[PDB]
DNA sequence: TTTTTTTTTTTTTTT
């Protein structure tokens, strides 16, 4: 076991035998620019530097001569091959060992190892592993010769990845398994990191792994630094090792050596020991001790296996390094000076292959063609493989190419280009071969192939292929080879950057450059766009150092600025002179401002060269170092030679290509055209529209096809969005007859067809409406939620890849519509994105953003798109330019509008005033009349638009038709064998493609809609607020759908579809299909397979919004699953217009509103699902509730409003207003009327509504109910209405439907569940069953007679409005039934005792004090899936407080992160509210939206999410008081209903709410027994059925409650006059599956996280002395609750920072601890003590925001640690951007939401004193209002006398809000300044109020004994006397509390 | 024998 060092310690090391064995074989792997053959060399120099001989096999024609020295490597005496052949490779190695003159042969890279045959042999063939049997053959050969010859042969070789295999990792070696086995040692090097010098790159942080070893231990591993110019940092390692083991001292950053202070910092005990080899040597050694006639013989046997290697394979077959002539870095310009200067070599290097990388139109091919020009420049001759088929002649041209001279070829396959290249290579007559776009290599057996066959990475095998024959003939011929590639991203990867290159790793390594463009900004003249400005990294160079960056500005239409770089790096490099804005050269003025420092150099060449070449000695690292008549005979014979093995134009210069020509198409819009350069769209060429929904982009492509039309070329339609109206199609010119459309059913197919129709090249346009809908077969027959990510990119990629060939060899051109989409998460930029990946940006040599800026109004009508399109991107001409004009409904794009303005603009029209002129004469007045003049006079027309066209583009225009109609045919019968009959055919020919229409039940709708209804087959969206009427409106086109024979599908996602409502609408129950699906993918599967059995005619889907998908709902809430809908819905979107069109289905969709937070533009209204439905729906639909439609007092109908938000069927943006009366439906006569009116087809004389002379009604109610009664007479009048208003008019059997319906059926009921779907005339689970409210009133204006049961109800209203109560005595009332009641206090503020009092049964009632709103909702989540609760309520969603939030500070912006929590929580509840009947009821708060002027600013809290889900919505609030006269008793209350899914809205109920009793239930039995005439009222006396029950409402109470039997008897009857919707082992199961639940919730959060009500430890009323009796007194509790929120107000001195302290005395008093927020900076000390409080014990802040005051408050309850915490002045918690407009109220509602919680787990009292601002309030918003458990009005109301001294501030404090016991109750006493509250001031008074003191006079006695005169002495006594004093102040707390 | 290609929003906030 001989052993070399391999140049790294560390290395040596690993290796455990301390290098490389002698005459075994070793092989190194890993990435390229690894380090792979630096590490080989570095063995070599210290191989050299042992007086070895090596050799080294430059099989990958990349070694750097110069650096090889850098490396320590003797470059005379170093032996060095490029070998043709891998054989010949081979056999020189064997004859290098068979001599054994070397003792150490390198061979890089056997991935170069070309065999033979393969080299003579095509790119292409099969071939295949011949490398490896060459390999296995070498090794056998080898290892025999090696070991007998002790030499020491190093393979490289490169990472190839094995496709499909998933058992460990897909990283292999090239040349077969041969290698691994034979290899005594095998290397696992790569890059691991950067060693960075601060800014640059110097060194690749390296790790290599000994992954096989024969000589030690395997795997041991080695890291260390290779530095660039300089190799391995040896002393480095030593460094380390010499730490390690404690030979180096390291105190800190000092390295010392046996005391000797070496350096400071690793770098400086680096330097010291490379100063030092003496020391060195003395500590590698002690090292490695611890942790591992002769030479005569060699050169006479050298030089005999020298000249025997020469003799079999030629002259230089192999020299010494030194003096190789073909080896020497000859670099050319990359026409980018700053590039050539980070090239580190001046530019790229001849005779080796670069890559270029980086975006769609980030600069690649201009590079590229940059670096021809300067090649050209200097008489060299490229050649350009526009694989691609995007290059413009002409560009190229204006970049300095000459184009005359230029090779170019077209290749139709990958192979034929490389082959191209070989042969190019081979001949050495080309300098520069250019590849444009190997993602454009595409393989043989791909285009042969279809679009959808897996060749996977059969490109790169091509690849890998290519390379390894390319590099040998590319040195040889020292022709440099540029490969362009694209970027795409591989899925699923979360290490680095997802950023890849096409082709394989392949390139990767043979490259000797690889190149990073980007465009980075603009370059602006003000106003226009000119300039890409860009960045050019080097990621790989093994010609200098790399990473090195270069930046600059790419002029369209010019070129890279190279003399703009030329000044920076002058004036970086102090060689031109910058004073201010002055650029001087050696003193003389040059130019002011970098644009005439640059023009002043390109005029001054002579100078620029002087100034370039010294900026090049200064910054280059790595400097440059019968003639051409034998170039042109074997140019000349390689030209033939392509042309005679591929075709005839195959390759041809440039300059005389008739397919390369810029033909270019009118878009239709001139101003377009004009923004183009080039004044259209490029023929051949692929051209990508995208923009919004609506935005145009299917408008346009139309327009460019009738405009293409119009010049007898014909065009195809992909209608793969199924979406395209035939009939608007020919409004806007188009020959629908002559127009080719499918209606492809897969992606696959749809590109097939594009392909099939390019390679006739019978189609000159094709286009594809939505690449978004090219949904990929395994798509389409996998289920809605199968993750086929990036399928559909993969699938463009390849297709992209196929079409551009044949659409340039047909002159195709090729447009694709796409959609928007956002990439969540991102920061950058913007975050609109394209469908079908970034392939199509690439290929496209167009693209287009349109986007609809404004309206074009008729005054009232809308009827025009006011329309922007910008350029994104162009390879035809100046990008960027934009296009604005206008799209008429009906008309299309106003050419000659813009024709109009541009004529304008030039002066070619005159404009005086209004009156426009042409040439004098006068063409109209107004642009309108400008417009339709033009129109007429054509001539005139086309004479301006062509000089218009001279004026403003800057690229103008430069047995036949029976080939095509031959080949169309041909084709066309093609695509119909492989497909299918009406795969394609004639737009105007097709019979699925009718514009079918629905009704929506609704006229001024079916009107508005243009259309007269709805599009069968098609997607319709409806949006708008809860209540508006959305799932309505979707009944009411079903039910005029089953008025007309057709089955209708129903998708209650929402959870909420009224069965017997449904009914009242008009819709056949018995007959309509209904699913509540669980999951929305398996909403969304039902809605798949009832298209595709075409057996429904119309499906609704009841809120997208509730559509969560599988995870969603698996997953917890509060688990992010961001947009996890969204790429639900657009896979669904994808997969059912398909299955919609072919089954003529119609689907609706149902959406509800949300609002995106922060922005600034429009209106932040979207929808749910994100944008993917926007596009498909064929109608979008903004219903909205505007007003009422009242009887006078009862409301009865929404006044409801419509518009059309979407239109692809006629005119968007028309409104259809009406009324939908509740429990009747839309009123459809009710707008006939009016429409009869408005068209004078009925009379309106006055009041009375005639038809045709005859008297139909009086009143408008009359002409209704007469329509209603007469439908002879309402056909006749809808159709002439309809005649007269619609801008677009309507247009065995069915035993095949329920033979594929109940097939569907059984499919859907076999998939999902049992009871999945059904008919809603038979859902049990659907059936409203109702709970009591607990007040009669209120059940009777539900209408249903209470709560439904399995729904979601909101009750919001004010603090103290009773919302709780509501709540609990629905809860009682549930109890008293025996259902079971699950609290959510969340608020952390319900009173068991009181919840008692109400009628709970408190034992039985499950409670949950939750720490986060996630954990609650969880909690709810859980309790509806047990099914086992039947009701649960939620006190405050305001307080469901998210998790971040909680652990993020008060202050944290968390914008409506609460909403977000709501809205996922919905979504997962309602399912689960549903199947388990439970009813939810959600309490929430008040909040007022600021800045808002229109109806009223009240809202509710966590979003509109609750709004919709809602099945009622509850107002309550309080009005007025219940008095006994003095005292208050009672909250008379009202309580409207604002939203109703269960009977007609908004009836109201009032009553009472008595405090300790709850609602006064028989209270309003009376009233509603009197209203009803149940009973009798004459006068005060209420009797029933004669009989006198009571005299007084009072005594009405009384008696009811007396006898109940009487009383259900009259609640009954009751209830049977007002509700217009009456009502409709086993519990066991109940508490087998609630202890389960109860559990559960127990197991996930904690002990105590559920419970029983009346056994909750922590919730109990603990109460505190206020330190004023009388006010503890008035309390009801005696004092403020432990663990609540106390508001106390009232005016300034009125003593609210006193009370304050005084709760604080009398809990120190008690031993607790108290801490005071003096945010009021404005609490004295020494008072406080003077207060009875413990200032040392009392802790104090004064903070400085309101934000930290809280986070103080919220940090010492969380410790649990302060009893008491005070905040003096909440007006004084100023926000901290205030230090730095109510931002101070949306912290406090923050604050709020978080306190309550910790407070209540802490049982820490929390005062809040806030100040006055009746229009009396307090500061801090609302917020505190609600959390507050006690609310206390404070005043100051009158003097306290020593006579002439003030002492005293005679003070009452009202209690304005109480949770504790009853409010209202005051307290009235005595605040001596200097002593505090005067308790026994109180103590008198009560006693003498009580009886306990008597008061003859003046003079207080007790029991007889006069205590003193005056109150004044009847309180010093008392003082005097505290046994007499306590015995007093029991009795009278026994009494009053 | 040698990769293949993105995927799609998310939800108010509070005198
Ligand atoms: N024919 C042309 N006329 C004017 N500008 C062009 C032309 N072709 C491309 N450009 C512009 O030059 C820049 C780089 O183009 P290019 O190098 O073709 O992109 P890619 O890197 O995708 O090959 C882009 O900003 C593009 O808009
Ligand atoms: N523990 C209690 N004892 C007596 N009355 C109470 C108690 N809690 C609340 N009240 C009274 O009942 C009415 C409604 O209280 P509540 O429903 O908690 O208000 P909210 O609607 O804010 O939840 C108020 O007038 C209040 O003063
Ligand atoms: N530093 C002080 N020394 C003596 N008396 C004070 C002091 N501060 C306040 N007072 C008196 O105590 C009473 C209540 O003060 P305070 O509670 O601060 O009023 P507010 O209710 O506005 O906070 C007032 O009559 C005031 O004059
Ligand atoms: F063509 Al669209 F929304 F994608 F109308
Ligand atoms: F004394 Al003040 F609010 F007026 F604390
Ligand atoms: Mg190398
Ligand atoms: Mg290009
Ligand atoms: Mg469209
Ligand atoms: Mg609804
Ligand atoms: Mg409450």
């Amino acid at each position: 076991v001989e052993t070399i060092s391999t140049g790294s310690l560390s290395l040596d090391i690993a290796l455990g035998a301390g290098g490389l064995p002698m005459g075994r074989i070793v092989e190194i792997y890993g990435p390229e620019s690894s380090g792979k053959t630096t590490l080989t060399l570095q063995v070599i120099a210290a191989a050299q530097r042992e007086g070895k001989t090596c050799a080294f096999i430059d099989a990958e024609h990349a070694l750097d001569p110069i650096y090889a020295r850098k490396l320590g490597v003797d470059i005379d005496n170093l032996l060095c091959s490029q070998p043709d052949t891998g054989e010949q490779a081979l056999e020189i190695c064997d004859a290098l060992a068979r001599s054994g003159a070397v003792d150490v042969i390198v061979v890089d890279s056997v991935a170069a190892l070309t065999p033979k045959a393969e080299i003579e042999g095509e790119i292409g063939d099969s071939h295949m592993g011949l490398a490896a049997r060459m390999m296995s053959q070498a090794m056998r050969k080898l290892a025999g010769n090696l070991k007998q010859s002790n030499t020491l042969l190093i393979f490289i070789n490169q990472i190839r990845m094995k496709i499909g295999v998933m058992f460990g990792n897909p990283e292999t070696t090239t040349g077969g398994n041969a290698l691994k086995f034979y290899a005594s040692v095998r290397l696992d090097i790569r890059r691991i990191g950067a060693v960075k010098e601060g800014e640059n790159v110097v060194g690749s942080e390296t790790r290599v792994k000994v992954v096989k070893n024969k000589i030690a231990a395997p795997f041991k591993q080695a890291e260390f630094q290779i530095l660039y110019g300089e190799g391995i940092n040896f002393y480095g390692e030593l460094v380390d090792l010499g730490v390690k083991e404690k030979l180096i001292e390291k105190a800190g950053a000092w390295y010392s050596y046996k005391g000797e202070k070496i350096g400071q910092g690793k770098a400086n005990a680096t330097a010291w020991l490379k100063d030092n080899p003496e020391t060195a040597k003395e500590i590698e050694k002690k090292v490695r001790e611890l942790l591992l006639a002769i030479d005569e013989n060699k050169q006479k046997a050298l030089a005999a296996a020298l000249g025997q290697i020469e003799k079999q394979f030629g002259k230089g077959s192999i020299m010494r390094l030194g003096e190789d002539r073909s080896m020497d870095v000859e670099t050319i310009s990359t026409g980018s000076l700053s590039l050539d200067i980070a090239l580190g070599a001046g530019g790229l290097p001849m005779g080796r292959i670069v890559e270029i990388y980086g975006p769609e139109s980030s600069g690649k091919t201009t590079l590229t063609l940059q670096v021809i020009a300067a090649a050209q420049r200097e008489g060299k001759t490229c050649a350009f493989i526009d694989a691609e088929h995007a290059l413009d002649p002409i560009y190229a041209r204006k970049l300095g190419v000459d184009i005359d001279n230029l090779l170019c070829s077209q290749p139709d396959t990958g192979e034929q280009a490389l082959e191209i290249c070989d042969a190019l290579a081979r001949s050495g007559a080309v300098d520069v071969i250019v590849v444009d776009s190997v993602a454009a290599l595409t393989p043989k057996a791909e285009i042969e192939g279809e679009i959808g066959d897996s060749h996977m990475g059969l490109a790169a095998r091509m690849m890998s292929q290519a390379m390894r024959k390319l590099a040998g003939n590319l040195k040889q011929s020292n022709t440099l080879l540029i490969f362009i590639n694209q970027i795409r991203m591989k899925i699923g990867v979360m290490f680095g950057n997802p950023e890849t290159t096409t082709g394989g790793n392949a390139l990767k390594f043979y490259a000797s450059v690889r190149l990073d463009i980007r465009r980075i900004g603009a370059v602006k003249e003000g106003e226009n766009v000119v300039g890409s400005e860009t960045r050019v990294k080097v990621v790989k160079n093994k010609i200098a150092a790399p990473f090195k960056q270069a930046e600059f500005q790419i002029l369209y239409g010019e070129g890279i600025n190279f003399y703009g770089e030329l000044v920076d790096l002058g004036v970086k490099e102090k060689l031109i002179e910058k004073a201010g804005a002055w650029y001087s050269y050696k003193g003389e003025k040059i130019g002011q401002g970098k644009a005439n420092a640059t023009a002043w150099l390109k005029d001054n060449p002579e100078t620029a060269k002087e100034i370039e070449k010294k900026v090049r000695e200064l910054l280059l690292s790595n400097p440059n170092s019968a003639i051409d008549e034998n170039k042109q005979k074997a140019l000349a014979a390689a030209l033939g030679q392509i042309e005679k093995q591929f075709g005839k134009g195959s390759i041809m210069r440039l300059g005389e290509d008739r397919s390369m020509d810029v033909e270019t198409i009118s878009t239709g819009s001139l101003s377009l055209d004009i923004a183009l350069g080039a004044g259209g769209l490029p023929m051949g060429r692929i051209v990508e529209i995208y923009g919004p929904e609506s935005s145009g982009k299917t408008t346009l492509t139309l327009q460019v096809i009738a405009a293409a039309q119009r010049e007898g070329k014909t065009c195809a339609f992909i209608d793969a969005e199924h979406a395209l109206d035939p009939i608007y199609a020919r409004k806007l010119g188009v020959d629908i007859d002559n127009l080719l459309c499918s209606q492809p059913d897969t992606g696959e197919q749809a590109l097939e067809i594009c392909d099939a129709l390019a390679r006739s090249g019978a189609v000159d346009v094709i286009v594809v409406d939505s690449v978004a809908a090219l949904t990929p077969k395994a798509e389409i027959e996998g289920e809605i939620g199968d993750s086929h990510m990036g399928l559909a990119a993969r699938m463009m990629s390849q297709a992209m890849r196929k079409l551009a060939g044949n659409l340039k060899q047909s002159n195709t051109l090729l447009i694709f519509i796409n959609q928007i989409r956002m990439k969540i998460g991102v920061m950058f930029g913007n975050p609109e994105t394209t469908t079908g990946g970034n392939a199509l940006k690439f290929y496209a040599s167009v693209r287009l953003d349109i986007r609809r800026i404004g309206a074009v109004k008729e005054g009232e009508n809308v009827v025009g798109s006011e329309t922007r399109v910008k350029v994104v991107k162009n390879k035809i001409a100046a990008p960027f330019k934009q296009a604005e004009f206008q799209i008429l409904y009906g008309e299309g794009i106003n050419f000659y509008g813009e024709l109009v303005d541009l004529g304008v603009k030039e002066k070619l029209i005159e404009k005086a005033g209004a009156w426009y002129s042409y040439k004098g004469e006068k063409i109209g007045q107004g642009k309108a009349n400008a417009t339709a003049w033009l129109k007429d006079n054509p001539e005139t027309a086309k004479e301006i638009e062509k000089k218009v066209r001279e004026l403003l583009l800057s690229n103008p225009n430069s047995a036949i038709d029976e080939n095509k109609q031959k080949a169309l045919a041909a084709a066309l019968g093609q695509i119909e064998k492989q497909f299918g009959k009406g795969s394609i055919m004639r737009l105007g020919e097709d019979r699925s493609m009718d514009v079918e229409t629905i009704s929506t039940g609704s006229l001024s709708l079916d009107i508005a809609l243009g259309a007269g209804g709805l599009p069968m087959g098609r997607i319709v969206e409806i949006y708008g607020p809860e209540s508006s009427g959305k799932t309505t409106l979707t009944l009411q086109v079903i039910a005029a759908a089953q008025r007309e024979g057709k089955t209708c599908a129903f998708i209650d996602a929402e959870h909420a579809l009224d069965p017997i409502y449904a009914r009242k609408l008009g819709v056949d129950i018995d007959n309509l299909l209904c699913s509540q699906p669980d999951t929305g993918e398996q909403a969304l599967e039902i809605c798949d397979a009832l298209a595709r059995s075409g057996a429904v005619d119309v499906i609704v889907v009841d809120s997208v919004a509730a559509l969560t998908p599988k995870a969603e709902i698996e997953g917890e809430i509060g688990d992010s699953h961001m947009g996890l809908a969204a790429r639900m819905m657009s896979q669904a979107m994808r997969k059912l217009a398909g299955n919609l069109k072919q089954s003529n289905t119609l689907l609706i969709f149902i959406n509800q509103i949300r609002m995106k937070i922060g922005v600034m533009f429009g209106n932040p209204e979207t929808t749910t699902g994100g944008n993917a439905l926007k596009f498909y729906a064929s109608v979008r639909l903004d219903i909205r509730r505007i007003g009422a439609v009242k009887e006078g007092e009862n409301v009865v109908g929404s006044e409801t409003r419509v518009k059309v938000v979407k239109n692809k069927i006629a005119a968007p943006f028309k409104q259809a207003e009406f009324q939908i009366l509740y429990g009747e439906g839309i009123n459809f006569y009710g707008e006939l009327v009016d429409l009869g009116v408005k068209e004078k087809l009925i009379e309106k004389a006055g009041a009375w509504y005639s038809y045709k002379g005859e008297k139909i009604g009086q009143g408008k109610a009359n002409a209704t109910a007469w329509l209603k009664d007469n439908p002879e007479t309402a056909k006749e009048i809808e159709k002439k209405v309809r005649e007269l208003l619609l801008s677009n008019p309507n247009s065995a059997i069915d035993e095949n439907k329920q033979k594929a319906l109940a097939a569907a059926l059984g499919q859907i009921e076999k998939q999902f569940g049992k009871g999945s779907i059904m008919r809603l005339g038979e859902d049990r689970s659907m059936d409203v069953e109702t709970i009591s409210t607990g007040s009669l009133s209120l059940d009777i204006a539900l209408g249903a007679g209470g709560l439904p049961m399995g729904r979601i109800v909101e009750i919001y209203g004010p603090e103290s409005s009773g919302k709780t109560t509501l709540t609990l005595q629905v809860i009682a009332a549930a109890q008293r039934e025996g259902k079971t009641c699950a609290f959510i206090d969340a608020e952390h503020a319900l009173d068991p005792i009181y919840a008692r009092k109400l009628g709970v049964d408190i034992d039985n009632l499950l409670c949950s004090q939750p720490d986060t709103g996630e954990q609650a909702l969880e909690i709810c989540d859980a309790l509806a899936r047990s099914g086992a609760v039947d009701v649960i309520v939620v006190d405050s969603v305001a307080a469901l407080t998210p998790k971040a939030e909680i652990e993020g500070e008060i202050g944290d912006s968390h914008m409506g992160l609460a909403a977000r929590m709501m809205s996922q929580a919905m979504r997962k509840l309602a399912g689960n509210l549903k199947q388990s009947n439970t009813l939810l009821i959600f309490i929430n708060q008040i909040r007022m939206k600021i800045g808002v002027m229109f109806g009223n600013p009240e809202t509710t809290t966590g979003g509109n999410a609750l709004k919709f889900y809602a099945s009622v919505r509850l107002d309550i609030r309080r009005i007025g008081a219940v008095k006994e006269g003095e005292n208050v008793v009672g909250s008379e209350t009202r309580v409207k209903v604002v939203k109703n899914k269960i009977a007609a809205p908004f009836k109201q109920a009032e009553f009472q709410i008595l405090y300790g009793e709850g609602i006064n239930f028989y209270g309003e039995l009376v009233d509603l027994g009197v209203k009803e005439k149940l009973i009798e009222k004459a006068g005060a006396w209420y009797s029933y059925k004669g009989e006198k029950i009571g005299q007084g409402k009072a005594n009405a109470t009384a008696w009811l409650k007396d006898n109940p039997e009487t009383a259900k008897e009259i609640e009954k009857k009751v209830r049977e006059l007002l509700l217009s919707n009456p009502n409709s082992a086993i519990d066991e199961n109940k508490q087998k599956a609630l202890a389960a639940a109860l559990g559960q919730i127990e197991k996930q959060f904690g002990k105590g996280s559920i419970m029983r009500l009346g056994e909750d430890r922590s919730m109990d009323v603990e109460t505190i002395s206020t330190g004023s009796l009388s006010l503890d007194i008035a309390l009801g509790a005696g004092g403020l609750p432990m663990g609540r929120i106390v508001e106390i107000y009232g005016p300034e001195s009125s003593g609210k920072t006193t009370l304050t302290l005084q709760v604080i005395a009398a809990a120190q008093r008690e031993g607790k601890t108290c801490a005071f927020i003096d945010a009021e900076h404005a609490l004295d000390p020494i008072y406080a003590r003077k207060l009875g409080v413990d200032i040392d014990n009392l802790l104090c802040s004064q903070p400085d925001t309101g934000e930290q005051a809280l986070e103080i408050c919220d940090a010492l309850a969380r410790s649990g640690a302060v009893d008491v915490i005070v905040v003096d002045s909440v007006a004084a918690l100023t926000p901290k951007a205030e230090i730095e407009m109510g931002l101070a109220a949306r912290m406090m509602s923050q604050a709020m939401r978080k306190l309550a919680g910790n407070l209540k787990q802490s049982n820490t009292l929390l005062i809040f004193i806030n100040q006055i601002r009746n229009p009396e309030t307090t500061t801090g918003g609302n917020a505190l209002k609600f959390y507050a458990s006690v609310r206390l009005d404070i005043r100051r109301i009158g003097a306290v006398k020593e006579g002439e001294n003030v002492v005293g501030s005679e003070t009452r404090v009202k209690v304005v809000k109480n949770k504790i016991a009853a409010p209202f109750k005051q307290a009235e006493f005595q605040i001596l300044y200097g002593e505090g509250i005067n308790f026994y001031g109180e103590l008198v008074d009560l006693g003498v109020k009580e009886k306990l003191i008597e008061k003859a006079g003046a003079w207080y006695s007790y029991k007889g004994e006069k205590i003193g005169q005056g109150k004044a002495n009847a309180t010093a006594w008392l003082k005097d006397n505290p046994e007499t004093a306590k015995e007093i102040e029991k009795k009278v707390r026994e009494l009053l509390l």
